[PDB]
């Protein structure tokens, strides 16, 4: 009903097996949703002027030791050896992004440098606590690291906040709770650096007219963060978005740029993820929509179906027209009752069933039925195709009227 | 000089480092090429009616023992541990595809089932034998597995062959050498099975009029194979494409389907890759074109630039029009001589440089120069966008002549 594990099996989206705990086998229709979510995030990366990179799955333990994560999260990390050398399977993309930053001399002119990745990460999570798409070992982050000057933090965090609300609004999430985590007991740098760092986050939120609250002392060793919690239609809370300042990692991994005064400077790093885990976010959307994915996300967006054998060639032509228009379409030409076809494709949550009887063929029209069971009547083929295209392009939550 | 390592560095496509031997860091412009190559393969996967899936990064050694690969190739696999269980970092995507197949009741009607994946694979290759993008440890296979009946092998091998030549021709590779490897001494199945299997591959090639040389006795124990070697402009051989029959793995991993007789039967598996390694193929393409990527592959397709500040608004408007047309375009309004700007974009292998002087603004035109140094003169903006769109959508090797 609103259980992603049930709807997942029903609509053949994914499965999982004990041979690979907390690592998703993505089926055809599930990978289609995942890929369309990737396309959506890429459109925002372009709109917000991000680079997109791809880093390796493993790097030398020696490199991960310099990050500080080895001492604190070695037991959460998958390791493998080759030729007397130990490698970590990446649980995070940040050190990989610094390696790309460190290729070539960097100028103040290159900042802010926004580096995004659909980062395939692995964490050695306890098998006992693995739950569907929500708690996994293998996950994909809508990740990015911004390399910038201290002066650029406010503007860069401002743009991250807009991107968060922009992207959440697409999926109909308008109730957002925002928490700013402040300096912990054990922290790096002066109290002044923290005053300015916390001020930068607070002013960025203020600039966007966003009310928030503090989580006192919950900040990381290496800087303060903003966390965003969205509420689904059941008013259940999901923490997804994070904007994390980092005054540690660049220095640790010898990241530098030639300042405007010609002095070598360490860049500030901003970690940010909006959806968080792509798998978890699909899990949340599955329950939010109860399998009724918005048309732009639907594995199959349209099924064209004949009442009798007589409309088979009209269905073939219309299916080709929809295919050419970039719509994910199937023809249902089975020797079955129109009622049987509608019920089957309604149960599979296909947004639109385009029904062709003799009256539709003769007029060059099509009868449109929604998965909600509404009959929109008979409309011109080209006018329907243009409307379906508009709904998909605009990533509309709503169907045709 | 056409070294992919040199071009990769110069055009900021990728880098590799000692902390990650034989594993690629894709920079913004290299990842753009990678994704366009992915987009191309998907267009073929659709045309040849392939499902696309995603399998897990690692699986229990216990499953890899059932395949028979552990006894033979354990030293060529990366392994990691969790909760007293040994996991193999997948060196191949076949076992994972069988797991997805095994989920849900499969009948004769569901065959042939064509399952494609951009499969992230790892092999523990000696670090001494690594070089460039040609011999790596982490690679992405344009992999697919076809689950079919003995009756369907011929037709399915036929489409595999058509797809291979279809794809190699897109990149201008017409010199293809083909090898069929027959019965080894130690093998499974009857001589009659091998007679039919070797005939299926041989008749498929003969009907397609593909000259091939038999590699007598060099076939795999689990079935025969076709291997495709393409030649670049330096006449260097690259063994990229494979079609391998397998009458072993489906049985070993409990793969079965309900036949026309309503009784269970083991499906025949066809292992099929065309590009082989997406990374090696980009390396070969980089050298083949010496960085002059066809327009559809070019990281940046168009630069629009002004003579003086007077044409700045016309340039920004043309940039937006080209962007809306689906073209990777950048604006160059810098206060630099036209000869300086054109040299920078020519060095970066930008296919098209669009120059806006007063005469271009007045007449609603644009001056078009190719990176080869051909001046196509002053042409109507809309006619140019249509020509560029056509060149990109057709995936033309050639620029406007
Ligand atoms: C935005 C990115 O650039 C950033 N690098 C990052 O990954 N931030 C963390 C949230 N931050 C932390 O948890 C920091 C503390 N922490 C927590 N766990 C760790 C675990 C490991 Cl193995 C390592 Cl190496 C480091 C850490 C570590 O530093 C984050 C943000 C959003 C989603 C997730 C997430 C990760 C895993 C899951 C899953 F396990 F699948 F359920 C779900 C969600 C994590
Ligand atoms: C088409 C696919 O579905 C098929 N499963 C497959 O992977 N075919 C093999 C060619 N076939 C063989 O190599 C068979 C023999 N062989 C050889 N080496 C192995 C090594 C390991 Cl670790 C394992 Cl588990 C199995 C094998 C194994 O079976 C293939 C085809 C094309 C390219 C590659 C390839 C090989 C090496 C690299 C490398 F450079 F190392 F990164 C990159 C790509 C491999
Ligand atoms: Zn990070
Ligand atoms: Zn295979």
């Amino acid at each position: 009903g609103r259980d992603h594990r049930k709807i997942g099996k029903q609509l053949d989206l994914y499965h999982m097996q004990e041979e690979a705990p907390g690592m998703v086998f993505w089926h055809n229709d599930g990978w289609t949703i995942f890929r369309e979510l990737e396309v959506f995030v890429r459109s925002k990366l372009k709109e917000y002027q991000y680079q997109e990179v791809k880093g390796p799955f493993m790097m030398d333990r020696v490199l991960w030791e310099k990050t500080g994560h080895w001492d604190n999260y070695k037991d959460a990390m998958f390791t493998t050896s080759s030729e007397n050398r130990e490698y970590c399977i990446k649980p995070m993309n940040c050190p990989g992004h610094v390696q790309i930053f460190n290729q070539g001399l960097k100028s103040y002119r290159d900042l802010p440098l926004r580096m995004a990745e659909f980062g395939s990460c692995h964490r050695n999570e306890p098998s006992g606590a693995l739950h569907g798409l929500m708690r996994v070992r293998g996950f994909t982050q809508d990740d990015a690291h911004i390399f910038c000057t201290e002066e650029q933090i406010r503007d860069e965090v401002n743009a991250c906040i807009r991107m968060v609300y922009d992207m959440y609004s697409t999926f109909g999430f308008e109730k957002i709770v925002v928490k700013l985590s402040t300096r912990p007991d054990k922290r790096i740098g002066s109290d002044e650096m923290w005053d300015r760092a916390e001020a930068d986050l607070a002013v960025a939120l203020e600039e966007n007219n966003i009310p928030f609250e503090y989580q006192l002392g919950e900040g990381a060793f290496y800087g303060p963060k903003i966390e965003f919690t969205l509420y689904d239609c059941l008013d259940r809370a999901w923490q997804c978005g994070t904007v994390q300042l980092d005054f540690s990692l660049p220095s640790r991994l010898s990241a530098s740029y030639v300042g405007e005064d010609n002095e070598r400077k360490v860049p500030v790093m901003i970690h940010r993820a909006i959806l968080g885990s792509m798998e978890r976010f699909i899990g949340i959307l599955t329950e939010e929509f109860a399998g009724f994915f918005p048309t732009w996300l639907a594995p199959v967006q349209v099924v064209v179906m004949n009442i009798t054998d007589s409309q088979s060639e009209y269905v073939n032509e219309l299916t080709q027209k929809l295919q050419n228009a970039g719509i994910r379409v199937k023809a249902d030409l089975r020797n079955e009752k129109i009622g049987f076809k509608i019920r089957e494709h309604t149960l599979r949550r296909v947004p639109y069933m385009l029904v062709c009887g003799d009256k539709e063929v003769e007029a060059g029209k099509v009868a449109v039925r929604t998965r909600r069971g509404k009959d929109l009547g008979s409309l011109d083929v080209n006018d329907v195709i243009e409307k379906l295209q508009q709904e998909i392009r605009s990533r509309s939550l709503q169907q045709l009227e």
